[PDB]
């Protein structure tokens, strides 16, 4: 690769990796409870070796259903470390919607717990159900499994909306993003990183591992501290919460004197304002991140530090063994300040969408500047400043 990273590195190894360095440092809190690295590796053992036996395995595509919480961790782990992947389905959607992705997915075995129970029940499922906090685990060996794996290996299919379609990714771009996090922001095992969004935005990956790929804590953020933005400006305080990921639509809610111990905001999923940004930029480094759920994430730009008020905000430069093209309706490249569709390569491209072959080679098409490879059309409009950093215009 170009920059380098972890190759030839599944998540669950990274991760394994990080629990191996620091066993005793925490890895996960949620409300009154937390666990340690080993803690959460031993008990994601457990249950792997639990989801084997019921015939998980390589392109197994798994469902969890579940509330935010540690247990909810523990099963995504678990999944990937039995060789299988996980389609997360956010138990506030619609009941048309979840039973949409259920039939599209075609997953066999979902992941629940509960008070979950009824609603799996609700929506008609007939495949295989694992109440998890009904199984009985803690006798299983809590050693790493080391299935087989490669990061060519699904690791995760979630669902965008014509009708939602199930957007799959592989090992590969998380391992990548490991390295983007570490070179770009610096995370290490001190951080202590934000769960905001839910479990269904992809979002919600880039923050699990951002913290779980490192050795930093992951505090998963409960329903009432999101819902009161004094209670969250309070638990980002007395918990010294590092670094958090946000909408640009919550964040300008915020008040920036009410936040102790920030030193990154990332805002995500939508533009943030000029006057957003110079309200921010100088108390923290704040980072604009962009990308489509087809890659997850695309460009950054980080305010640059200790400047005057900036007028707009760009969305910045292609993170790492990443590229981007702003290209017309032939594909063809646009010179500084013409405006075209962002297309996007890299190591973090999504495979293509869950059966859906002709969708696929319509929006994954063969990269023109680079043989043998696939390039993502977005339906973004941008284009190209003469500094190099990227302006975000719209849809196409
Ligand atoms: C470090 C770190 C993690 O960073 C990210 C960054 C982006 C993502 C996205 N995958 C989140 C998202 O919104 N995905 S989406 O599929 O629901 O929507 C993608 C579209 O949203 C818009 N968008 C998306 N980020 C922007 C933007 N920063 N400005 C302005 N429009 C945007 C563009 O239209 C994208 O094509 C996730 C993690």
């Amino acid at each position: 690769a170009l920059v380098p990273y972890a190759q030839g590195k599944s998540i669950h190894q990274l991760f394994e990796e990080q629990a191996e360095a620091f066993p005793d440092r925490v890895a996960i809190v949620f409300e009154n409870r937390r666990l340690s690295y080993q803690e959460l590796n031993r008990k994601a053992n457990q249950l792997a070796r639990a989801l084997l036996e019921k015939g998980v395995q390589t392109d197994s595509i798994v469902g969890v259903m579940m509330e935010k919480s540690i247990e909810n961790v523990i099963a995504i782990l678990a999944v990937l470390k039995a060789g299988g992947a996980y389609v997360p389905i956010d138990i506030e959607y619609p009941r048309d919607r979840i039973q949409y992705i259920l039939q599209d997915s075609q997953t066999k075995i979902v992941l629940t717990q509960k008070s979950v129970s009824q609603l799996v029940h609700d929506v008609g499922y007939s495949g295989e159900v694992v109440v998890l906090d009904e199984e009985q685990l803690d006798a299983r060996e809590t050693a790493n499994l080391h299935q087989p794996s490669k990061p060519t290996d699904l690791a995760y299919v979630i669902y965008t909306s014509g009708k939602p379609k199930g957007t799959m990714l592989e090992h590969k771009g998380i391992a990548n993003l490991q390295s983007f996090f570490q070179n770009s922001f610096g995370v290490t095992e001190q951080d202590r990183i934000g769960l905001f969004a839910s479990m269904s935005f992809d979002v919600s990956v880039s923050e699990m591992f951002m913290a779980l790929l490192s050795g930093a804590s992951l505090y998963i953020l409960s329903k009432q501290t999101i819902h009161d933005f004094a209670a969250f400006e309070h638990y980002l305080s007395e918990n010294e919460l590092t670094i958090i990921t946000l909408p640009p639509t919550y964040l300008t809610h915020l008040t920036p004197e009410r936040i102790t111990s920030l030193r990154i905001m990332i805002t995500a999923g939508s533009a943030s304002s000029a006057p957003l940004v110079n309200k921010w930029k100088d108390k923290l480094r704040y980072i604009n991140a962009y990308g489509p759920t087809e890659c997850l994430v695309a460009t950054i730009w980080e305010a640059p530090s200790n400047q005057l008020s900036v007028q707009s905000v760009p969305i910045g430069k292609p993170i790492q063994n990443t590229h981007i093209y702003i290209v017309n309706e032939d594909l063809q490249l646009l010179p500084t300040g013409s405006e075209g569709e962002l297309c996007i390569g890299g190591v973090g491209l999504a495979r293509g969408y869950w059966n859906r072959p002709d969708l696929t080679a319509e929006k994954f098409v063969d990269n023109p500047f680079v043989p043998g490879e696939k390039m993502y059309r977005t339906g973004d409009l941008a284009k190209w400043l003469t500094d190099g950093t990227i302006e975000f215009l719209g849809r196409i």
